[PDB]
């Protein structure tokens, strides 16, 4: 069960050690692929480590969203959109397969998502869609 923690820690270290926008975008794409693969095997669970992996992923995405340059480039916009899509997919999978998964993390997610609406239209649309799924739906 600790293998998932080791891989997540390694990806976090590789993301943090570099500062290039292209390398960061590539690492975020690899992280998105790994998270999607992990969610593709949610029927049987990750050996009892689903809660910790879910918390680590959502907190990593929240931290990535919180820190960002004031000027958004094309690669930065693509990375932000990929992070938002990954967060939305994670939230949908967790809600669908675990009713009480978000009972301890909904507040921080909403608190992070509220300031995001004051941004470019496309990411505003994604943030509103995620908020509607989390609350209205």
């Amino acid at each position: 069960p600790d293998s998932y923690q080791k891989i997540l820690l390694a990806i976090c270290e590789q993301a943090a050690e570099t500062n290039n926008v292209y390398k960061k975008h590539r690492i975020l794409k690899i992280y998105h692929l790994f998270v999607s693969l992990l969610l593709k095997d949610i029927k049987s669970g990750l050996g009892g480590a689903w809660a910790f992996v879910l918390r680590d992923v959502i907190y990593t995405l929240i931290h990535y969203i919180n820190q960002r340059p004031s000027c958004i480039m094309d690669v930065s916009l693509r990375s932000f959109s990929l992070c938002c899509d990954l967060l939305s997919q994670v939230c949908q999978t967790a809600v669908t397969y675990c009713k009480d998964a978000l009972e301890n993390h909904l507040h921080v997610i909403v608190g992070t998502l509220i300031p995001l609406v004051y941004e470019q239209v496309e990411v505003q649309k994604q943030v509103l869609d995620l908020l509607k799924y989390l609350v209205i739906d």
